[PDB]
This record gives C-alpha cells, sequence and structure tokens, in this order.
C-alpha cells in the first residue's frame, strides 16, 4: 500500500490521474477493485485491463467461481484472488444504468469497500456501464468510510474531478 502522488479529497478518499494496472504492479496493494459485471467476463474497461495484466489467469479463477457460486447481484461483490497485481482483488457490479440498472444501486455497490480497510479502486459505473463519473465521485465520497485510492486513467477527467471537487 506505497501510494505515491495522490490528491486528498477527504479524510478518507484519495485521487491520482494514473492507470489502476500501472497502480497495482508498484504498489502491490492488500486489495485492488475490479468494475465487473454479474458473469464476471473481463471484456473491455478497467475489468479487461486488470485481467490482461494477469494473462487471463483472472479469468480462468472468475469462470470457475461463477460454475460454482452463480453470477453476481447489482450492487453485489466477491474477493478472488489479485494474482500478480494484489493480495486480492475485490470484484464490485456497478448498475450499467443504459440497460436501466437502478443508479441508487451505486451507493450499494460503493458499500462493499467498507469491508476491507485500504483499497486501490477505479470510479465505479463510469465508462460503458454510462453513469455520470463525477456523480460516481460523489457517491464514493458519501459512501465508503475506509481509506480509498482511486486511480483514473484520463486527465481531463481527473481536472474535472479535481475542480468538482476543490
Ligand atoms: C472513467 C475511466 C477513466 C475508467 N478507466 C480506467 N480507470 C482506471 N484505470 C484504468 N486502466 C484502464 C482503464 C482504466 C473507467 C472505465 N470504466 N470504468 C467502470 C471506469
Amino acid at each position: 500500500n506505497s501510494f505515491s502522488g495522490y490528491l486528498k479529497l477527504t479524510d478518507n478518499v484519495y485521487i491520482k490521474n494514473a492507470d489502476i494496472v500501472e497502480e497495482a504492479k508498484k504498489v502491490k496493494p492488500t486489495v485492488v477493485v475490479n468494475a465487473a459485471n454479474v458473469y464476471l467476463k473481463h471484456g473491455g474497461g478497467v475489468a479487461g485491463a486488470l485481467n490482461k495484466a494477469t494473462n487471463n489467469a483472472m479469468q480462468v479463477e472468475s469462470d470457475d467461481y461463477i460454475a460454482t457460486n452463480g453470477p453476481l447481484k447489482v450492487g453485489g461483490s466477491c474477493v478472488l484472488s489479485g494474482h500478480n497485481l494484489a493480495k486480492h482483488c475485490l470484484h464490485v457490479v456497478g448498475p450499467n444504468v443504459n440497460k436501466g440498472e437502478d443508479i441508487q444501486l451505486l451507493k450499494s455497490a460503493y458499500e462493499n469497500f467498507n469491508q476491507h480497510e485500504v483499497l486501490l479502486a477505479p470510479l465505479l459505473s463510469a465508462g460503458i456501464f454510462g453513469a455520470d463519473p463525477i456523480h460516481s465521485l460523489r457517491v464514493c465520497v458519501d459512501t465508503v468510510r475506509t481509506n480509498v485510492y482511486l486511480a483514473v486513467f484520463d486527465k481531463n477527467l481527473y481536472d474535472k474531478l479535481v475542480s468538482s471537487f476543490l
């Protein structure tokens, strides 16, 4: 958990303009959060980037988890291996609002973070899930009480987030 170059937004939320994969390789955190879907199919976005950095080990483990346990619920999570990136990966499903899933579930999704003292995480429900990323940071700030280090891989978005937060 040797995080460097973060900006502290609140007592427990830090942010950096960085690729979460690169942060995980440098820091080897106890927990890295994946922005997952309910079948843990890591096709693109943050999920595809984390799985590629494990050379598909995350996807083979995820497929075995789903065959044995079934899919997650939207707003839910599971803990699996972090492989080479972290001790553990917390796979968290935020709502895909472009598919009609309720934006209320984004609070439930961020509540999963409170089971871990320190986390390296992305913005949930941003990207293909369709939520406004600044709204996602507001729900993170209002919901997460443990120590969260957010990596946002887009300098334009990072500057909008920092400016909106102050
Ligand atoms: C908003 C965007 C910058 C963010 N992407 C990322 N954020 C952080 N590390 C990353 N590595 C590769 C992509 C990536 C995103 C995409 N989908 N979701 C749910 C979040």
